[PDB]
């Protein structure tokens, strides 16, 4: 699939740059015909076929496809794809408060960006859409200066369709936040997002990363280790069914973790 080759600098403008990655950086943008604010995230292309560093056409158009499908309040939407021979250029909308990462919670606080990530997640899964890079810098808000702020999901540069139940890729996420099939490179599902929201969830009740070690490698064993526990210094004033929701989410086996609708469903959560 081919994308809009005209000079993206012929329709808009650029300013601050809001995020810069290992092959791709963000920028905020303002369209010359509207007036209206974008995020252009500049993706490097490969420029050969058994070249390392860029992005392969094949992994950015499966981003586009994915980004193309979705519409809700919390997922970052497309507006519109540029290219030339360095990079693919997605206009995105243009999501300003910066992380929730940047940004120790109560259960009332926590609870409300949870249940916005899990409304969000529950529209991927339901569309056969894994995110596999679900994670706080992942997570942005609309306006950080008010109370409860309102997220986007953000990055699909790792999602991919479930159409089998199941893919068997590598996925080279975030150590910190990957599920134990990631660390085994067993084939992977909608489970792997549930996963990350366990590790998304102690982080935002105690400030700290429930398996993060001093290297990769030791994060990595101790995620297939399921090698956790909750600090009482940490989580001494957390309730019990706070912590009942993590323990069903940090399952080695994918098929006994709680699913999306499950997580919906629990009792912390249902209203
Ligand atoms: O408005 C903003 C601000 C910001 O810091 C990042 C973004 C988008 C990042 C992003 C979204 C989708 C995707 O497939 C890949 C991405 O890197 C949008």
């Amino acid at each position: 699939t081919v994308f809009r080759q005209e000079n993206v600098d012929d329709y808009y403008d650029t300013g601050e740059e809001l995020g810069s990655g290992q092959f791709a950086v963000v920028k905020k943008c303002r369209e010359k015909s509207t007036g209206l604010q974008y995020a252009a995230k500049f993706i490097k292309k490969r420029r050969t076929k058994s070249s390392r560093r860029g992005v392969s056409r094949e992994d950015i158009e499966r981003e586009v496809s994915i980004l193309k499908e979705i519409q809700h309040p919390n997922v970052i939407t497309l507006h519109e794809v540029y290219e030339n021979k360095t990079d693919v250029i997605l206009i995105l909308e243009l999501v300003a408060g910066g992380e929730l990462f940047d940004f120790s919670l109560t259960e009332e606080e926590a609870t409300e960006f949870l249940k916005q990530i899990l409304n969000g997640v529950y529209y991927l899964h339901s569309l056969q859409i894994a995110h596999f890079d679900l994670k706080p810098e992942n997570i942005m808000l609309l306006d950080r200066n008010v109370p409860k702020p309102r997220i986007k999901i953000i990055d699909f540069g790792l999602a991919h369709k479930i159409d089998f139940g199941n893919e068997f890729k590598n996925i080279f996420g975030t150590p910190e936040f990957v599920a134990p099939e990631i660390v085994n490179y067993e084939p992977l599902g909608l489970e792997a997002d549930m996963w990350s929201i366990g590790v998304i969830t102690y982080i935002l009740l105690s400030g700290a990363s429930p398996f993060l070690g001093d290297t990769k490698q030791e994060t990595l064993a101790n995620v297939s280790a399921v090698n956790y526990e909750f600090e009482d210094e940490y989580f001494s004033n957390t309730s019990a069914l706070a912590k009942d929701f993590i323990r069903r989410l940090l399952v080695k086996d994918p098929k006994k973790r709680m699913t999306i609708q499950d997580s919906l469903q629990h009792p912390w959560i249902k209203p």
